Parts: structure tokens; sequence; C-alpha cells
């Protein structure tokens, strides 16, 4: 597929039940609203291999109809994303967070 298509697919996958059940790190880095910083997602080798550009990754996130993006004008690195909840939140207790 195209670079955008791959990046979008991976982003959707990252917040999937299958991935989350195996990837505790994503859950630990969630805030009270279940958001995960774009900068953290960019650290995934699968993403870096295609692009390290947060702008392209952000565009990929916006291309998904099941992902919501929160922007912070103060910094491009403070942009967070989340997948829409279906059954239950995957947010961990503050003490368990990193």
């Amino acid at each position: 597929m195209d670079v955008q298509a791959f990046l979008t697919s991976q982003l959707e996958y990252y917040f999937s039940i299958e991935n989350l059940s195996k990837d505790m790190f994503l859950r630990k880095h969630m805030d009270d609203e279940g958001y995960v910083p774009l900068a953290f997602l960019a650290s995934f080798n699968r993403i870096k291999s295609f692009s390290t550009d947060l702008n392209l990754l952000h565009a990929a996130a916006k291309a998904s109809d099941i992902i919501d993006v929160a922007e912070d004008l103060q910094s491009p690195m403070s942009i967070k994303v989340r997948r829409k909840e279906t059954w239950s939140p995957w947010i961990l207790p503050s003490e368990s967070r990193l």
C-alpha cells in the first residue's frame, strides 16, 4: 500500500484490543482521557521505518474514522490521539502509569 495507508493501518492496529492486550506500554502511557501522545507512537520501529515525521503520522491518524486527535498549539509533540471506545476503557491506575 501507500505510506499513508500503512501508517494509518498501524495506528488503528496499535489501539486494537489484540494489540493492547499484548502491549502494556501503550496503556501505561494513557492519561485520564485515554489519550496517547503522538510522540510516543512515533517511537514504534514500524512507524520510524516508513517515516519519523510527526506531521505525516498526524495526517495518517486524521485519515481514520475511528481515531480522535487532540491538538496542542503550544507544541506539535503535545498532540495526542485515541481510538473510540467500544466496550471498556483500557486506562490503568495512576500508580501503574509511566
